[PDB]
C-alpha cells in the first residue's frame, strides 16, 4: 500500500562527480544524461544518468576487509549520490524522488563490473557485491533541473512493489523463473537494458552468462 508517499521521506545527500569522483558542494544542473561535469560524452544512457550507493555498505566492506578499510569511503564505488537511510530493501523499482528542481526515477539495481576488482585491488569484489546484493541502484532523469548537496532526496511516488533487492535477486540469485521475470518486467521505470535482459530470458528459457561482466579477462 502507498502510505509512504505521504510520510515526506527526506534523505540528505552528498553529491560526487568526475570524469575517483570529487564532492560537489554547491548547486549544479542535472540533465537527462547526468550531472553537469560528471562523465559525459553502449546505449541506454538516459537510464543510467545517476548512480547511488548506500553508505551503510562501507561499514560492511571495511569489516570484511579491515586491511584496506581506508578505501571503503564514498565515492569509491563510483556513485554520484551518497546517503544514509536508503538501501536495496527499502528502495523500490520505479521510485520517483523530487530533488531540488529535478525529478529522478529508480531504473535498475547497479550491475557490478570487473573494473571494480582492479579499483579496490580485491580480485573478487564484483562477485562479492553481486552475491550480497550490496550494489546500489541507478536513476533515470524524469525532469531535469538544478539540484544540490543542500537539497534532500524526497520520495514522492511509489509505483511498483518490487524492491531493488528483489530485482537484484531475480537477476542474479534465483534459478530460472518465468513468473519472476514477468513480475520484474512489470515494474514501472525499468531500464531498457534490464527489460531486454529479462525479455531475452523469457524467450530463450535461459539465464545469460555473467562471467565476462564479473571477471573480465578471466
Amino acid at each position: 500500500k502507498f502510505l509512504v508517499e505521504r510520510e515526506q521521506m527526506r534523505y540528505p545527500v552528498d553529491v560526487y562527480t568526475g570524469k575517483a569522483k570529487i564532492q560537489v558542494d554547491g548547486e549544479l544542473m542535472l540533465t537527462e544524461l547526468g550531472l553537469e561535469g560528471d562523465e559525459q560524452a553502449v546505449h541506454g544512457g538516459p537510464d543510467r544518468a545517476l548512480c547511488h550507493y548506500p553508505r551503510e555498505h562501507y561499514l560492511y566492506w571495511a569489516r570484511e576487509f579491515p586491511e584496506q578499510a581506508e578505501l571503503f569511503v564514498a565515492p569509491a564505488f563510483g556513485e554520484n549520490l551518497s546517503t544514509d537511510g536508503l538501501t536495496e530493501s527499502n528502495v523500490y523499482m520505479g521510485d520517483i524522488f523530487r530533488w531540488g528542481e529535478a525529478l529522478i526515477q529508480v531504473s535498475q539495481p547497479r550491475s557490478p563490473c570487473y573494473k571494480l576488482n582492479y579499483h579496490f585491488d580485491i580480485s573478487d569484489i564484483a562477485q562479492l557485491m553481486q552475491n550480497t546484493g550490496k550494489v546500489g541502484w541507478l536513476y533515470s532523469v524524469i525532469a531535469p533541473g538544478k539540484v544540490s548537496a543542500d537539497a534532500p532526496l524526497e520520495l514522492v511516488s511509489r509505483v511498483s512493489d518490487v524492491t531493488v533487492q528483489e530485482a537484484a535477486a531475480i537477476a542474479w540469485h534465483m534459478p530460472f523463473d518465468d513468473d519472476q521475470y514477468h513480475r520484474l518486467l512489470s515494474a514501472a521505470g525499468l531500464s531498457k537494458s534490464w527489460t531486454r535482459t529479462m525479455q531475452k530470458r523469457r524467450l530463450s528459457g535461459k539465464i545469460e552468462d555473467f562471467s565476462r561482466r564479473l571477471w573480465g579477462k578471466e
